[PDB]
């Protein structure tokens, strides 16, 4: 039922975007040809958890004040528009990140920038046109509602908060006191950036905004019922959610098979600022620090395995089920909390938690 | 003074979006650091001549063709004008500034602006110079949400400015997918570069030039400086934009000529065009009127790293006579403008002037 609308609402949108170009901004076929396919590829094969929350939020909302059925309509086609507001927003920074992040693969298919006929610096440029096309929808649907200039403000600042999110994970490898784009870069070895309190920062920004925040927010607001809500308990969710997903992304990376997955891991590769990699050496012996030194960073053999074990030698598996517990509870309070008031709103926060706590094929 | 508060007003917008950072945003002084280097490195160097314009057009407007519901004459309403032109000016500059970080960087470019581009800076990254620039064009938006929360015309002002900064993106495609043929655009499959350069027309740089340099860079400046004088609808939108479009795509022809024969010390950077096989104004106008011979030269030679071989494709642009060609083109364009000023006039006098001071900075260019 959801689905259904979305992607008719999707073929909407597409169909304006590449309508436009053709008209307005004198495009070939070809080109057009070109874009309807990055637009496809990149913004397509997903579980679309993200826009698929607003939807839900906002129906789970429609009643807030016998009836009709065009508000109905109205609202959940407003609710459609915003979802794809994120997917679009989200298919843009993963295009910059594949790139940023040299990956190869991303959900079974190899990143957009890794086309046989896409160039990286098209490539690039293609990711912009990704967030473009959120403005060029935004207006053209929302034009004439009353809601539209809070819509964009806090769109603007999740897609600001998440470009902020990026810088933090993409600075965590190096020795902070030596961030001087003067001089050269060199990967610290000490890891004394592989904090947890670190790690918690990165993730935030990075991840919790754009796929617990936003969401509901938007879903909240094409509804007319933003002022309903407690903001601190529900941003308190989100971020937590958020903490989680990321967590859980941080795992999988690790030890989900590829197939599986959609994509051969590479943080231990890339040394990336993982939740593995804080826990780990908080908890770590001199030996076993010594030896991860040794074994991380490095696209090697025996090494990321040896950075494999290493964690199962910790017990990391444990810890993360601890995690996951700790977390369920305090989200099962947060979410008492809001259902005083919003009992409609907690209802579909559950329903997000619920394609979160699970996670798994 | 006009430079003075231009300068004065992005110190001011610094503060608040780098002490935002630390604020709301959990920012530490080493990352608030690089962040202002960051800004300062991208965003000053150039010659504000889009920034400054925006405050040409709002002073020019306040005094011919203004608001009578505006007070008798008294000064209040001219330094808020002005300081939202300010702001605006700083938009455009930033969003610039954004797109030139992605820019050189896809251009794979060495230098700009007589200095390493930011992604080839010693501590800075690709990954994070791709993501620098994205704050930038953030940055666009949280500096107008903060200084034009309350103004009446934020909504105009944000529509235009996305559409503007959506049909540079395009302009963008434009040009980057120029080297190879169209018909063989399909991601699915590798691509050579085209070897008949059969897309070098004039259609086409006309195209991948209109969207991709004359909107942000004379549209947009002109169109911010009327709304924050909301002077807006006292103008013909469409001889304004005629000749915004006129006068972006000869500084865009200016710049292609500039770019092959200005040394690159006195260009501030290091000619690539040739280099990278670009469609510049140069080659589509060669291929044009070129002999079999001429043309298969072109060929042996055109986007070529070399000191001796792009030294050859810059000889038979002065034995076709490129030279002449310009002189004759520019010639058309002053004189197409010129006209389309005088039409402005008959309206908008203090709006027709302050496009003739953007045109006589345009023309008048050695930079
Ligand atoms: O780079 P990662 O590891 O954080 C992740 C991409 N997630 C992103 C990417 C860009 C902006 C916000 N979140 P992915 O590439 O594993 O999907
Ligand atoms: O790449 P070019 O030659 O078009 C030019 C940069 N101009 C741009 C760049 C990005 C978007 C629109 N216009 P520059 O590299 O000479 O500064
Ligand atoms: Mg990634
Ligand atoms: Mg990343
Ligand atoms: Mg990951
Ligand atoms: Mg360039
Ligand atoms: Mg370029
Ligand atoms: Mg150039």
């Amino acid at each position: 039922m959801p689905m259904q609308m979305f992607m008719q609402v999707y073929d909407e949108i597409q169909m304006f975007l590449l309508e436009e170009l053709e008209l307005k901004f004198d495009m070939d076929p070809n080109r057009v040809r070109y874009l309807r396919k990055m637009m496809d590829t990149t913004c397509l094969g997903g579980k679309y958890n993200r826009g698929l929350t607003v939807i839900d939020v906002a129906e789970s909302l429609l009643s807030l004040s016998e009836d009709d059925g065009a508000r109905r309509k109205r609202v959940l086609h407003d609710a459609c528009v915003c979802g794809w507001m994120i997917e679009f927003l989200q298919a843009h920074y993963l295009v910059e990140d594949d790139i940023m992040d040299n990956s190869v693969t991303r959900r079974g298919k190899p990143c957009w920038y890794r086309h046989p006929d896409v160039t990286v610096q098209c490539a690039i440029n293609d990711g912009l046109l990704l967030k473009s096309w959120t403005h060029m929808m935004a207006m053209h649907f929302f034009a004439d509602r009353p809601f539209l200039q809070d819509l964009l403000c806090r769109f603007n600042r999740v897609d600001y908060t998440t470009a902020v999110g990026q810088l933090y994970d993409v600075t965590s490898m190096f020795d902070s006191n030596k961030l001087d784009p003067d001089v050269s870069q060199p990967t610290t070895t000490d890891f004394a950036e592989f904090t947890l309190s670190n790690y918690k920062r990165i993730v935030k920004y990075k991840t919790a905004y754009y796929t617990y925040l936003l969401p509901l927010v938007m879903g909240l607001i094409v509804s007319e019922a933003l002022p309903t809500v407690d903001m601190g308990v529900t941003e308190e969710l989100a971020m937590l959610m958020g903490e989680y997903f990321q967590v859980q992304d941080d795992v999988m990376d690790c030890f989900t098979p590829p197939e599986r997955l959609g994509k051969v891991g590479t943080d231990i590769q890339d040394a990336k600022c993982s939740w593995l990699a804080v826990t780990f050496l908080a908890k770590a012996s001199s030996a076993q620090v010594a030896e991860f030194k040794a074994n991380y960073g490095s696209g090697d053999s025996e090494k990321v395995a040896t950075v494999r074990r290493l964690y199962e030698e910790a017990d990391l598996q444990g810890d993360y089920v601890a995690y996951e517990a700790a977390v369920a509870e305090q989200v099962k309070e947060l979410i008492e909390k809001l259902r005083l008031c919003s009992p409609g709103f907690a209802a579909s926060v559950e329903t997000l938690w619920g394609k979160t706590y699970k996670r798994q094929k």
